[PDB]
């Protein structure tokens, strides 16, 4: 199906959806941003706001209304998004207008400790880093109070890169959901803990505003206090990561994955380590934040 | 027009006034504190309100009240001030302690987290620190809870410096406040955050003691929290530094601005890069303390 | 005396009991646990349970109810533990999947600040470190408000090694007992306070579920606030450190003493220095987590 | 005038009693602590309180008494204390110790942020270092918001030192005492700020059981909030400083002043500087606690 850009589904599944902006939208973008360098948009936060706005305006105000109905869609809640022309680790910091722009038409992104910024980029070449350990599916946000609802991961650079898709999981293409949520240690206070900060707990499963299911779960931060948690949680981990529901996406430079955190998983195949390797990655996770007709007291 | 001093108005403003210590004055307050070192003002803050006490003695007790008197009239509520015979790099240490004396006549000076003093000196030589960018208009302090009443910045070296005068917006030089100013969003508490502390959160315009329009806002501290907030910011950034209310004030070598900062703005214009360029500050900043005739309860 | 291990009362002690699983339970623990390095365990504290789960299910679900049976015993409360096969310094890796298994059968080892993980490897070679310095009795985790339930010393590499036995003190052992325990002082709060955090205040005598005496005591963080408390807090260390009852125990490499904390005392005795000395350790440290038939409100 | 020691009034003021140990006594004393280096004093608070235990039965328990007696008498308050035998920096830990058992007879001393431990020890050798500076009088801690009830200053070493005498002033030989004290802002309670912790507000002075003066008062950690404030403490500052009841008092290697912080008030005078100065100093700071009768509710 739009003005200044198209949507089409993914050949891995109908509910991640891919937005493409056309060549004279990123070109106008890219002008039109032009005097605001990406140093800019890290020191004065309305500016990612205002580069939302100028993207928006270049697709007849269609874009914004566009992301949230996908990204708030129960049958969808992801987007694959390019621009034409924007595709060449040397248009890095476009590519951080670009992702910025879109993110903070639906809402707002989180300040990163791995950066000191509101996204970080990082750069993977020659336990945790073994190529061939698979990087287990999970949500974000998982060990703050606040909740996270977007995920936005953007290929920078690739190079000589074999394997290391996206791994995604719907909630509604995990077979087993109903089995681990019907558990009564589904909605069981749990700890979690990040590494070098105070702890928090919240339950693994909790509902949407229609009671259906939605996971604030990783393997990593969860602590299980005892045996029964500790044994449930390997057993819901093992459930998972062996779903035949998971998505493998490949992501192009110059794209990214744009992910409701709530029920959508995600999480990154191994890859053959080359000694010319490298892998550039950008990240934002946050919030969304968007107008609609609801209640409110007082004047 | 006094007593050890002279005050006229300022070529850039009627706003503005012009406060130099005569010849006699300077030397005689230089001699009674020759006595404490700088260092001693720095260990000591009660030395900070005794020089003040000695420069006011000087003046015939007229200084304390003026300084008072300009500061709080929303008319005028700016000072650019020296002393005869103050002008040169190597009397650094002379131009702390007069600006300390002022100061303290009329509030306290705060602790500087850049120099851990209750002043900081810094030098330009050789993104934010770009001589082609300006620093637009803003408040300080807006990242704490406590006011900051006002504002001093003391030139203490110049050299090879093209441009770089200070910038100063009165809001009732700004035409339109009235636009922002009656915008819901003018009254909404939003996030500031200081940069490497506990994020505070205040409205960018508040109202004096008379509901006139008063102003806390810097654009790299605010943290709109959405898509409504951010554009809003934007608009307000840009519709104050393109105000034909702004003064553009060279502050020379020895003179020091002393400004309300609850209803002026300050900034700094570029500069031209220079291979031998110098440029020395020192800046304070405070809230005021001062008697007053008022009702108090008990005994 | 089961299935998969033998159980026997120690040399020096019939408190203190000997568990030693057999080579076959060994070899296929070790099997099943290949697939996650220590790492993982590190990582994913779930995993810690897991391996727990595997290891009980080698013994036909008979160790769990032992170790807990044992542990919480008041006559008992001390095993000594070590799995046929796993000897050598080379397989410090297993060693400390066998104790983490162990250890999560019972309850969940905390966090170790020396470490920043679960579990603590240190080696001692080449005043608090002298060799001819006892270390004295004492229990573990006083100077937090959580009580520490027990505590698990592994002995993972010995070299040219005189001497350096694990002392341990059952407060039942200990004649002096009552003479203590009836005293004001045994159950006024003081402060404890760990070097480089927030002080904790208890008393250093506490209570069982029956009555019967625990302690909470050690000589280097009990902050006695006076010449009172400090006089008998002296008098206390001398009548522990000169008690009848303290039992020698050494620790073979790949053996592991599991104690119950709350009144099981533990210290290590001095040792012989030598040039070509290497003595490994391992220590976790946590509380008891494990189900029973007792009451719960609500459904 | 007692077992194990004498006493007699100084010469610089009959409120300042010196005390001193018999060869006998010392001797004996360091017999019986040799046992216990200085660093296990460190680690184990109670020893702290049963070294002193072993000098007070050494002088048939009139020592105690003495000490608090004498800390107590708001007419004294204040003594010179030194063991025969006991002279030379060689007997550092000596002294470490001798003070140690003298100090934590009438209370505890508190731990030391400039040395990680109870006590402080540091070496004066090659603007508030300055050699010609005084070192005003003051009360220490401050800057807290426990009471300091005593002060323990101890010469560990003196060469080539001309001057550099302690400065005392009782509150009573403060001529000007009741002019500051009668004023309303001597009971305003004031900001205290210590450089690098929490800000902690308290009068300067304060009253003892009594209804008499007391003081609370450092012109470094003190913070006047405005003009007012800062001019009476500049004030007070000079009265203090000129006062002619300033006691002038040598300490001598191997002696120590230990003196009621509440009504004296100490400092230290300037002294030459000389390329081959040394000088090494020890103190302690804490609060009495002590034995009375007096009420108490419950059983
Ligand atoms: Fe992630
Ligand atoms: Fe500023
Ligand atoms: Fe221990
Ligand atoms: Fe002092």
């Amino acid at each position: 199906q739009y003005s200044g850009f198209t949507l089409t589904p993914s050949a891995q599944s109908p509910r991640l959806l891919e937005l493409t902006f056309t060549e004279q939208t990123t070109k106008q973008f890219l002008e039109q941003v032009a005097e605001w360098p990406v140093q800019a948009l890290e020191y004065k936060s309305f500016l990612r706001f205002r580069v939302a706005k100028i993207l928006d305006d270049l697709c007849a105000n269609q874009l914004q209304p566009l992301l949230l109905k996908t990204l708030l869609n129960r049958a969808e809640g992801a987007l694959l998004i390019n621009a034409v022309g924007v595709d060449d680790v040397k248009q890095a910091d476009e590519m951080v207008k670009l992702a910025t722009a879109v993110a903070h038409l639906i809402g707002r992104s989180n300040f990163d400790a791995m950066s000191g910024q509101y996204y970080a980029r990082f750069v993977v070449k020659n336990y945790l880093r073994q190529p061939h350990r698979v990087m287990e599916l999970h949500n974000d946000g998982t060990y703050v109070e606040e909740i996270t609802d977007y995920v936005l991961m953007m290929k920078i650079d690739e190079q000589n890169m074999q394997g290391g898709n996206s791994l995604l999981l719907h909630l509604d293409d995990w077979e087993h959901l109903d089995n681990y949520f019907r558990h009564p240690l589904a909605r069981r206070p749990m700890r979690f803990a990040a590494p070098p900060s105070k702890d928090v707990f919240h339950p693994v499963f909790d509902v949407d505003q229609q009671g259906r299911p939605v996971m604030r779960y990783i393997d990593q931060f969860v602590q299980p206090k005892d045996f029964e948690e500790g044994v449930w949680l390997s057993e819901l981990s093992d459930a998972i990561e062996t779903s035949k529901g998971i998505l493998s996406v490949p992501v192009p430079v110059g794209k990214f994955l744009l992910i409701n955190n709530l029920f959508w998983l995600h999480g990154r195949d191994r890859f053959t380590p080359h000694p010319d390797l490298r892998r550039e990655l950008m990240r934002q996770r946050g919030y969304f934040a968007y107008a609609s007709n609801h209640y409110q007291t007082h004047q």
